[PDB]
């Protein structure tokens, strides 16, 4: 329950970002893994972790390109009177 409509989340970081990449390549041989992002995560870290700052650079690119997404969505969300 942390997801509201067209709701942002807070601007994924760089490892995030190559975590959903991870994941759309996992989901080629995962149909039981359901991925719970309590135990895929936790393998992608690792997969993460490791590469060079060079991979993890495009991806740092990318991170900053959805943080700037992120202030352009706030220019129409605005939720009702609270209720």
């Amino acid at each position: 329950g942390k997801g509201d409509p067209k709701k942002p989340r807070g601007k994924m970081s760089s490892y995030a970002f190559f975590v959903q990449t991870s994941r759309e390549e996992h989901k080629k041989k995962h149909p039981d893994a359901s991925v719970n992002f309590s135990e895929f995560s936790k393998k992608c870290s690792e997969r993460w972790k490791t590469m060079s700052a060079k991979e993890k650079g495009k991806f740092e690119d990318m991170a900053k390109a959805d943080k700037a997404r992120y202030e352009r969505e706030m220019k129409t969300y605005i939720p009702p009177k609270g209720e």
